[PDB]
């Protein structure tokens, strides 16, 4: 593969763009308004020169990265990409429309991947005439740094598509891992209920915030506590995944705490709002 | 507090003794046969030899730490101590006997503490005439290394007993965390169901063992994968904790997977039997 189309210039999207571009790929990023497109190319530029500002790479690098990246608000520029990675809104009806469009636009070889945290690759695939070519390719924030890629096979995803996405992952310096589509895949299915369990502990008067977090840091050697991790992931993203696990499985085991819900309702979403489990 | 009595010379009591003694407390460890007491001291000694080789302590420190440690079989030797920490077996009728004895034996001032991971402190405290000075002091293996202590207040634990146990934890360079007694406290309540989640994922054909573990290390920056981690903790201990959580809560959220329960029945308990989720 040489060329990649990335939908969404949000923070995941922008990270995905940088992860591909930084490793020699051509990347066209597409969003709904060029203010959005511009914001992302900015995010990356910032990102890169923070790196130059630690000798990690050079300006010759920084510039050759950025030359690999174009922006657009027009879906039609996906036509010739060898890969598409969709990092757009976590909404199935929309995703289905997006993928139906890419299917009409892209050359028959283009592989269409979602970065969806939660949602059905299979169902998305079914909106297309190339189910064998649709797959999940799931990165973790910040995508330039986190080395894991979950490669999620839908029911109809072929051995060849899997192999290609697996190879692509390797060539951009990540470690791919095979997942048969199921709710939450592997990482979030394990990780998010951990955070939710911390909010039950808090709700129930068992321990206060800083104690809960020190407990997992010093008691299990976790790099962050679950409440802080929450604030980093975004509490709305946390909530949404718990609601998807619960809804998919029908299993109350995955019920989100009322407390997590209250916080999301209050707009105390974490770092990005200045307030989550902690005041920032 | 300078004087600590530790019940039980298995590896948790031994590890604990070493923790108190490596920071200058005088410690008596007591067990039922003199041979057990001696395995415990031998353990601590091998542990302290490891530190000397790693140039972490000197021989002088080693001998110096051993010098504040006395073995015994005589429960009466607790009478004068400032703090008792019990690390005897996880059986309630016995704990109640043990704490009831210690109640008779000990000077009114002595705090009585249990390292129990899954029995009720409140329930043990009720077997004494001293509930206000009963408390959980929960270490993590290896006790000499793991900086966290969960300090578990039973319903009657005085603020004073709590404050004393906080200070003492801090004296030994550990970070205490206040926990109002509830099933699984903080750490195990989060950590064990995480492992159990991994087992369900495995059971359901979502991903293979190596992938589940690679995903958490690389996707979440966990120091080990959950299955490897279940093997290290012991699958029997994992199973048992999940059962406790489920039995205490009535909440089927905490139900162990059949597969975990099958591995326990096979004697595939982890590193300690040379086989759990992996072969060792």
């Amino acid at each position: 593969m040489k060329k990649v189309f990335v939908l969404g210039a949000g923070t995941m999207g922008a990270g995905i763009v940088q992860a591909f571009a930084a490793k020699g790929c051509e990347v066209i990023v597409r969003d709904i308004k060029e203010e959005f497109v511009d914001r992302g190319i900015a995010t990356i530029t910032k990102s890169l020169s923070k790196l130059v500002a630690k000798e990690k790479i050079t300006e010759a690098d920084k510039e050759e990265i950025l030359s690999r990246i174009s922006g657009t608000t027009d879906m039609k520029l996906a036509a010739d990409c060898d890969l598409v990675v969709e990092a757009a809104i976590e909404n199935m009806k929309i995703k289905k429309e997006i993928f139906a469009e890419l299917d009409g636009i892209c050359k028959p070889e283009t592989i269409l991947a979602s970065n969806t945290s939660s949602l059905s690759i299979t169902e998305v695939a079914s909106a297309t005439k190339r189910a064998d070519k649709v797959i999940g390719m799931h990165f973790f924030n910040p995508a330039p740094v986190m080395k894991l890629v979950e490669v999620i096979r839908g029911a109809a995803t072929s051995q060849e598509t899997f192999d290609a996405v697996k190879e692509m992952s390797e060539s951009i310096g990540k470690t791919p891992v095979e997942v048969a589509e199921a709710p939450g895949f592997v990482v979030n299915r394990i990780l998010i209920p951990m955070i939710n369990e911390a909010t039950f502990i808090l709700q129930e008067g068992v321990a206060k915030e800083e104690d809960i977090d020190a407990a997992m840091k010093l008691g299990a050697n976790h790099p962050m506590g679950p409440l802080a991790l929450g604030d980093l992931i975004g509490l709305d993203v946390c909530l949404a995944i718990m609601d998807v696990l619960y809804n998919e499985t029908g299993d109350t085991k995955y019920r989100a705490s009322s407390l997590l819900r209250k916080y999301v309702r209050a707009g105390w979403l974490g770092r990005k709002t200045g307030k989550g489990f902690y005041d920032y």
